[PDB]
């Protein structure tokens, strides 16, 4: 294929993971207040993780020479 | 089964890093400036899975948390 599309699709892949685990963590019946707090904090870690990636890939792919190189142009 | 899903996160991110860093290297780019940018992105990708690595392991080592994420044991 091409490297441009691999990298550009990276943020959505991380977003998918974040939702999978958040959704699954939600199907839990946890009574412990601290465990709930830990998992909540981990869930926010995954959201932040996605946004850093989104920002990093966005800043990368606007560089015309970079996009051209990744497209085999 | 939420325990395995969380436990496998860092490894999935490492796969993404590896695949990207690899297909990038299959591109023989000359512009040293573009290559510096891409190397900065690969660095970002390896630091990315190391953060997930620390996060997941820091969470799963807590007994109350592991027990909860498993079938409660």
């Amino acid at each position: 294929s091409c490297a441009y599309e691999l990298i550009k699709s990276l943020p959505a892949k991380l977003e998918q993971l974040a939702q999978e685990t958040q959704a699954t963590i939600q199907t839990l019946m946890i009574a412990d207040p601290n465990v709930n707090k830990d998992l909540r904090a981990f869930c926010e870690f995954l959201t932040v993780q996605h946004q850093r990636a989104y920002r990093a890939t966005n800043s990368l792919l606007i560089k015309p020479r970079v996009a051209a190189a990744l497209r085999g142009e």
